[PDB]
C-alpha cells in the first residue's frame, strides 16, 4: 500500500534533516562547549526526529540502524535497501542545502568525521563499533513493543543514546555512528580518507547490538519459517 | 463559550513569558557557551509554556505556528487571527517588562533578530524556513491524537525542537522562527532592518510543515465540508 | 494518619537535599558555564526531588510554592505552616552539612542570593515574582489531575522549570524562586541585605501563579464552603 | 530459569559500557565545561542502559545499588552477589578496552575517582554518602510499582539523579556513587589511595536511602517472614 512510499518519504525527508542541522551546528572547530554542543544537536535533532516519523516509518534514518533491523528479521529486504537508499539520497541533499546556504570560511570540510592523529584506523572502527552497539541497543530495547509502560519518550531515549556517543566519540573519530550522515560531507568534499571506517565500525556495532538483544538479553525468537518471510514479506 | 477566551489570555500570558525569558536570557554577547545556553532558554521557555497552557489554548505562542494550524484546518480564522493579535500584544509587552527591569549597557538590541554579515537574505530566509519547517513537524506529529501512548511529555519534544533550531541557526539569523518574537524587539527599538525575514521563512517552513506532514507522511484527509465548516466553525 | 508525619519528613529531608546539592554547585564565581550548570543543578535536584517524594508529599520543598496551595485551598493551614516550617529547618540543615564538608575558601558566602549592583531592588523584586510565577504556573497545570496522558515527567517538566528561572534570573538576582533556599545562606552568614526580595517577590510571583491558574486560565471552582473547610480539614 | 543467566549478562555489558563511555568521556582535565559535560556523560549513559536493560535485571550496573536492593530484601543474596561479580568484571572490561582504543597522553590514570586537596576523607566520605543516598533515595522511589503513571521516563530521572551528583560532587571526590567504577579505574593503574571513600560512602549511602524510603517514606512492611524467604528465594 502507500503505507510504504510514505515510509520511504519519511526516511528521506528526515535523513535531509538530520544531516543538515546535524552537520550545521558543527561548522567550525574546539573543547568541551564544542563536544557539548554538537553532542547535543545530533541527539536533538534525532530525538525530534523520531517524534516526527517514528510512527510512520520507524524513523531510522541510519543505514545501519536499518541493517540491525534487517538482520534483525524485523523488515522485508526490500524495504532495507529503499530506506537506505532514500537516507543516502536525503543526507546528500541536507549537506548539499546546507552548503548553499552556509557562508564560505565557515564550510570547512562540512564537517566531515575525522580520525584523530592518535587513533589508528584499527582503534577508531573499535571506537565507531561500541558507539553503535549502544545505540542499536537502546533503539532495540525501546522500540520493542514487549516491554514497559514506564519508558517515557523513547525519540528522547534513542536521541540522548546518540548524544552519550557524540560526547565519547567526537574526540576519537567526530563520532559518525552513521554511514549516512558520514557519505554526505564525503561525497560532496570529495575526501574519502579512512571512510571505511564509518562504514565499517557502525554497520558491525549495529549488528552487535541487534544479535546481543534478540539473541541473549531478550530474545525474540522467530522460526526459521518467518525469518524468511519476513526478509521477503 | 468562555472556553475560548480563556484561551486567548493563555496565548497572551504564554507570549509575553516566553518573550520576557527568551530575550532576557539573550542579554550581553558571544561562541557555544552563548548559543548552548540561549538555546536552552528558549526550549525550556516553550516545554515550560506547553505544559502551562496547551490543554488550554493549544500553546501556540507562535504566529507561523498558528498560521500553520490555520492551513491544516485545525481551527477556525477567527480564532487564528486572535490568538495571533494575543501572541502580538502579548510579546511586545513582554519584551517592554524585560526593558523596565533590566540595566541598561546590558540591555542591547533586546535580542533582536539579525543576519550574518555573510549570509545573505536569501540564505537567511531559507534557513529561517528549514528550522520552522522541522519545528512545526514535530508541533503536528506530536500533537496528532492519531499516535502513539509511548510520546512521554510533547511538551518537552517541541521545547527541544526549538533548541535544535537555535543550536543551529542562532550562528545565521539569530534564529526567529517565531514572528511575535522577532516582531517585539523590533517595534521597540525601532528597527526592522531585514524584519522580512523573520516573518517570511517561519511562514512559509510553518506552511510547508503542515502540509508535507497532513498531505504526505501522515494525510488527515478533510473533505472540502469540513475544511470551509471548520474555517468557520 | 501517619500519612501525615511521613510528607512532613518528606518536605525536610528533601528541603535539605535541594540546598545542600544546589549551593553546593553554586560555590566559586563566574558565564554562561556557570550560569548553566547551576541552573541544571537546581533543575535536576528539583526533578528528582519531585521524584523521590512528590508522591509522599507533593515535593513542595519551597515556602512559595506551599503558600501557592494554601490560597489555590489544596491543603489545610495547619499543613502548610508544618512543611514551611519544615522546609526552613531542612534548608539550613542541608546549608549547613554543605559547610561542614567543604573546603574553605572555596565556601564564599555559601551561595547566598545576591542583586545585581545596576539591579535596584524594585526590578528585583519584579524579577523574582516573574520567575516564581512561570514556575508555579508550571506546577499547578502539571500537578493538575483534570489534565494529559500526555504529560511525560512532571517532575522533569516543573525541574526544568526552575531551570528556566536560574538561566534567565542568576544574572539579576542569582534567582532566588524560594524563601527556604534564601533563607540558609542568610542566616549562617549573618546577611540579610536585601533579603526582603527572596520572600517577596517569590510569594507574590506564586501568589499570582495560582490566582492566574485557578481563576482564569482553568478555573478550578470551589464552593466558599469547601475553601474553609480545606483549610481546616 | 535462563531469566537469571540472561539478567547477569545484562548487568555485565551494561556495566561495561557505562565505565567505558563514563570514564572515557572523563579523560583530560579542567572548570564548569568539564563538570558539565561529564556530568551528562555518566547520566546520560545510565539513562541509556536502564532502558536497554533495565527490564531485563533491573539495570543496577552499581554494587552499592544492589546493595541496596538486598537491605531492601527485593532480591536473593545469590542474585546480589553474581551482580556485583558481573558489575566488576564488566567495568574493569570496560577499563580495559577503554585503555587498548584510547591514546596514551590522553589516558592520565583513566578517570580515577581522587579526593580534592582540600578535603579530607571524613568529608569526602560523607560527600559520596550523600551524593549515593539521593541517587539510590531516586532509584527506589522510580521503580516503586505502586506509584505514578506520570512518572515519566525512569531511566532518564535516574540518569539525571547520577547528573546531579556529578554537577555537585566531581569537584570534591571526582563523584564515584559506584563502587565498581572507582575499581576498574584502581585496579588498572595500580593506584588504591583513597579507595576506602568510594567503597565506603556509596555503600553507607545506598544503605541509608533504601532504609529512608522502605522505612519512613513510603513504608514497604515485608514480614520477617518473606524477607528471609526473599534473602533466600
Ligand atoms: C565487538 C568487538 C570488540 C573488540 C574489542 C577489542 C579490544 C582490544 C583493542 O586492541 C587494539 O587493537 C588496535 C587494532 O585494531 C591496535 O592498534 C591497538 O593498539 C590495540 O590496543
Ligand atoms: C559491509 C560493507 C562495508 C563497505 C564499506 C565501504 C567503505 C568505503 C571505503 O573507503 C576507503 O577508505 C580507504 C582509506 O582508509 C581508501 O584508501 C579507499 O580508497 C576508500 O575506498
Ligand atoms: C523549501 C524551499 C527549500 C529551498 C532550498 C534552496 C537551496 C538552494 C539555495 O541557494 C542559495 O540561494 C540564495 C538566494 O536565496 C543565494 O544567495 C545562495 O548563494 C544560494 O546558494
Ligand atoms: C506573509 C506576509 C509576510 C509579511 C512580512 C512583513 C515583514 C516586515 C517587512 O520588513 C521590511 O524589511 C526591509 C529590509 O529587508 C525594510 O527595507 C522594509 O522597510 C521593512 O518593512
Ligand atoms: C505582577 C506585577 C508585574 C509588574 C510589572 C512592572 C513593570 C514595570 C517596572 O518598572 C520598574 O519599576 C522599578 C521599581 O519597582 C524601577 O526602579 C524601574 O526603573 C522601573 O522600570
Ligand atoms: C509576606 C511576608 C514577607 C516577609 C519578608 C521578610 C523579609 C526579610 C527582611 O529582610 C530585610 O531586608 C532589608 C534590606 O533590604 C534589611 O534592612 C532588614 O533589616 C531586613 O530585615
Ligand atoms: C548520614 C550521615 C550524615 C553525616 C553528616 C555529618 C555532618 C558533619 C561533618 O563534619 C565534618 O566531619 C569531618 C570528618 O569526618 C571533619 O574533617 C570536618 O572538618 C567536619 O566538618
Ligand atoms: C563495607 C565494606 C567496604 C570495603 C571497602 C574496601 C575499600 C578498599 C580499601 O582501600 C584502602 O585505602 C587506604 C587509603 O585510604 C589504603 O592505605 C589501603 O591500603 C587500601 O586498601
Amino acid at each position: 500500500s502507500a503505507s510504504f512510499w510514505r515510509a520511504i518519504c519519511a526516511e528521506f525527508f528526515a535523513s535531509l534533516f538530520y544531516v543538515f542541522f546535524g552537520l550545521g551546528a558543527s561548522l567550525r572547530w574546539a573543547g568541551p562547549l564544542h563536544v557539548l554542543q554538537v553532542a547535543l544537536a545530533f541527539g536533538l535533532a534525532l530525538a525530534t526526529l523520531v517524534q516526527a516519523v517514528g510512527h510512520i516509518s520507524g524513523a531510522h534514518v541510519n543505514p545501519a540502524v536499518t541493517f540491525a533491523f534487517l538482520v534483525g528479521s524485523q523488515m522485508s529486504l526490500l524495504r532495507a535497501i529503499c530506506y537506505m537508499v532514500a537516507q543516502l539520497l536525503g543526507a546528500v541533499a541536507g549537506a548539499a542545502v546546507l552548503y548553499s546556504v552556509t557562508p564560505p570560511a565557515v564550510r570547512g570540510n562540512l564537517a566531515l568525521n575525522t580520525l584523530h592523529p592518535g587513533v589508528s584506523v584499527g582503534q577508531a572502527t573499535i571506537v565507531e563499533i561500541f558507539l553503535t552497539l549502544q545505540f542499536v541497543l537502546c533503539i532495540f530495547a525501546t522500540y520493542d513493543e514487549r516491554r514497559n509502560g514506564r519508558l517515557g519518550s523513547v525519540a528522547l531515549a534513542v536521541g540522548f543514546s546518540l548524544t552519550l556517543g557524540h560526547l565519547f566519540g567526537m574526540y576519537y573519530t567526530g563520532a559518525g555512528m552513521n554511514p549516512a550522515r558520514s557519505f554526505a560531507p564525503a561525497i560532496l568534499t570529495r575526501n574519502f580518507t579512512n571512510h571505511w571506517v564509518y562504514w565499517v565500525g557502525p554497520v558491525i556495532g549495529a549488528g552487535l547490538g541487534s544479535l546481543l538483544y534478540d539473541f541473549l538479553l531478550f530474545p525474540r525468537l522467530k522460526s526459521v519459517s518467518e525469518r524468511l518471510s519476513i526478509l521477503k514479506g
